[PDB]
RNA sequence: GUGUGAAUGAAU
């Protein structure tokens, strides 16, 4: 080849005037590439403590050129950057089921089973109470969810993390 | 508010 790349993850948003619009955000962020979503992000009593947000694109390239250097946003100077919680991957395992993270009340235990339903096909998922960051999800087969692990998923434009499930009963069938 | 995503399940 001429070039190269790496995996893929959200660029925080670093900065923020704890004001400005999601939207604005990508409004942005579209001087880089196409930004496949945006996503601002903060507390979950207060609304009010992360005071940040995330983006992402169709590329990696995009995701290495916008953390070269600072941003004007809203009339405020920003950073991005990658997180403490990717680009730190290189494999998951076998499985049928696969879990979630960053989830949001945005979605819904449907509406992910209605998503993964593009990569093959769903079993089913599934979400305990009360709401949290995380959920899980079944496949039809054991390639589909060991082919689809730490992929940095988007459901509707919520950005949600992926990683290997593990069995609180059963067990796997390799 | 010193800017970081945090969160591994049932039904009986």
């Amino acid at each position: 080849g001429s070039h190269m790349a790496s995996k893929t993850s959200d660029l925080i948003v670093l900065g923020l005037p704890w004001k400005t619009t999601e939207q604005d955000l990508k409004e942005y962020f579209s001087t880089f590439g196409e930004v496949l979503m945006v996503q601002v992000k903060k507390d979950l009593k207060t609304g009010h403590s992360k005071g940040f947000g995330f983006v992402r694109f169709t590329e990696y390239e995009t995701q290495v050129k916008v953390m070269s250097q600072r941003h004007m946003i809203d009339g405020r100077w920003c950073d991005c950057k990658l997180p403490n919680s990717k680009q730190s991957q290189d494999e998951p395992l076998r499985s049928r089921k696969v879990f979630v993270g960053r989830c949001t009340e945005d979605m819904t235990e449907d509406e992910l089973r209605e998503f993964f339903s593009q990569y093959g096909d769903v079993m089913d998922v599934f979400i305990p109470k009360p709401f949290r960051a995380f959920a899980f999800v079944t496949f039809a087969d054991d390639q589909i969810a060991q082919s689809l692990c730490g992929e940095d998923l988007i459901i509707k434009g919520i950005s949600v993390h992926i990683s290997n499930a593990e069995p609180k009963h059963n067990s796997n069938r390799q």
